[PDB]
């Protein structure tokens, strides 16, 4: 037998049919068709009144989603007994081997039914239903002159990874509120489920700590390259959080220790062992600063941010960093990380950290580990205490350039195209591993506007997104990228500004 790799296509990219992505586990279409009209309703029913209340609120998300492109006032109704023409939302008899997040939905001619374990698995499954109706349904305007059609079909799901992440920072360049809404919201449309944000660096600092005020009032006024920077009140962090739960995504906050810190040293002179305050840095530089491991300022300082992040962040985890610390000899790192571990796991956090946070003596078998570095030696610790690990290998930091002559993006982990950002396996990263899941590293030293976002995460996260979701059996490059050829107007009809990649 024959086999090859693919290359470039000749003459540029290419960038009754449904895209689904990523790929369900098994999808089959019969004959006939719905037919969404201006009459449909949306039904939901769970096994009691409260479940039945959660699927409300996804029915009326959706129902919006619907309404938005159709011109249609589709409303939701508490009921099950849906009516010809209706989509179904029910947990009533859910398939257990499909888990938390697992659903089915079945569409004949008269009827949608999606049926899951559990609402989260109600909102998974409405992402694939969003792409079974034709290209038109995802604009944010009225499309005429398109049925509202679906095929007859049967699709069963489940994820391949409970973690399936993007990390967006805002310390290197700040987004705001409603650019960090949209992109949870956009990615929540590929299933991602969990959105890790790195809130501060060295050049910058990004939420309000009430007890330590000029984190903001220094620590948030500038950005690389020297723009004004930004940040988010406490109230602005909650309401992000809310967002995303809507769209059953946990937010994790990381504040980046011991390295990592110039945004605090600049901000707070008692951080330092002069007692001076640190100039603000706004070059790209990395490994250069650290907080002093052995002065118990440093410890009450995080205590104060722990508590106050705590109070306002409902995920069971805080990421405490932990890359880079080169200004922090070993023994140093090993005893502050442990020490700060103690201190998350007293405010009832548990603690993830990039490598090699693993290795510090203080970390429990409750601690996750991102490995970002994915060496042979990467995560030995990790493995040893039963720690859960997420991959951040090359393939899934977005911030690397397509090719050599992007406009855009970082290249110390060589060029990542579309095809590298799909063709890994977690394993790939680390063997011998409970492998939590994946996340997509998007930095942001030369990333300053949305549209620098979403031409680096567009298409490189529909990638990393099918990775974490579709099994290693079933994902295939050639398939995948026919696939994305022909999900291409449905991110042009999102308003998303993708990198039309030549390989695809
Ligand atoms: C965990 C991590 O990725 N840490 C830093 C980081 N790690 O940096 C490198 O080590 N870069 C580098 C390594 C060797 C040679 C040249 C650059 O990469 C990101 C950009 O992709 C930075 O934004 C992060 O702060």
């Amino acid at each position: 037998h024959h086999h090859h790799s693919s290359g470039l296509v000749p003459r540029g990219s290419h960038m009754s049919q449904p895209s689904i992505l990523p790929k369900p586990v098994s999808y089959t279409v019969g004959s006939g068709q719905f037919v969404l009209t201006k009459n449909a309703s949306i039904f939901v029913a769970g096994n009691n009144v409260g479940e039945t209340d959660e699927l409300f609120n996804i029915g009326q998300a959706l129902a919006k989603k619907l309404n938005a492109s159709t011109g249609y006032t589709i409303s939701v109704v508490k009921s099950n007994q849906p009516t010809a023409g209706s989509i179904y939302l029910t947990t009533v008899g859910g398939n257990a081997a499909l888990g938390n997040e697992g659903y089915d939905l079945i569409t004949t001619s008269n009827q949608v039914t999606l049926t899951a374990n559990k609402p989260e698995g109600v909102f998974r499954g409405n992402q694939t239903l969003l792409q079974l109706l034709p290209a038109g349904i995802e604009k944010n305007t009225v499309v005429s002159g398109v049925q509202w059609v679906i095929p007859h079909s049967n699709i069963s799901d489940k994820p391949e990874y409970e973690y399936r992440g993007l990390m967006l920072d805002v310390a290197r360049h700040f987004f705001t509120v409603d650019e960090v809404k949209r992109q949870i919201d956009l990615a929540s449309q590929y299933k991602i489920n969990k959105f890790h944000m790195h809130l501060s660096d060295d050049q910058g600092w990004r939420i309000e700590i009430k007890s330590w005020p000029d984190l903001i009032e220094i620590g948030s006024k500038g950005q690389v390259g020297g723009g004004p920077g930004g940040y988010y009140t406490q109230e602005q962090f909650k309401d992000i959080v809310s967002y995303a739960a809507e769209r059953y995504i946990e937010v994790i906050p990381e504040i980046d220790m011991p390295g990592h810190t110039n945004a605090a040293l600049a901000s707070y002179g008692e951080l330092n062992p002069d007692g001076k305050r640190k100039a603000m840095r706004t070059d790209t530089a990395v490994g250069y600063s650290t907080l002093m491991p052995r002065a118990e300022i440093t410890y009450q300082f995080v205590e104060d941010v722990i508590s106050e992040l705590a109070a306002i962040s409902p995920s069971p985890y805080i990421h405490l960093g932990g890359d880079e610390s080169n200004a922090t000899s070993a023994a140093d790192y090993d005893y502050f990380f442990g020490r700060v571990t103690a201190i998350a796991n007293s405010y009832g956090k548990k603690v993830v950290g990039w490598d090699p946070s693993d290795t510090s003596s203080g970390a429990t078998s409750d601690s996750v580990l991102q490995n970002w570095t994915c060496s042979a030696s990467t995560g030995t610790a990790a493995k040893a205490k039963g720690m859960k690990v997420i991959v951040s290998p090359a393939n899934a930091y977005l911030d690397m350039k397509y090719y050599s002559d992007s406009p855009i993006g970082l290249q110390w982990r060589g060029f990542v195209n579309t095809n590298r950002a799909y063709n890994w396996d977690p394993t790939d990263c680390i063997k011998g591993a409970n492998i939590y899941g994946v996340e997509s590293t998007l930095w942001t030293e030369t990333f300053v506007t949305q549209d620098h976002l979403d031409y680096m995460l567009y298409p490189k996260l529909l990638s990393n997104a099918e990775v974490g979701w579709t099994a290693r059996g079933d994902r295939n490059w050639d398939d995948f990228k026919e696939r994305l050829i022909e999900h291409t107007p449905r991110l042009q009809n999102k308003g998303i500004k993708f990198f039309a990649d030549p390989i695809v």
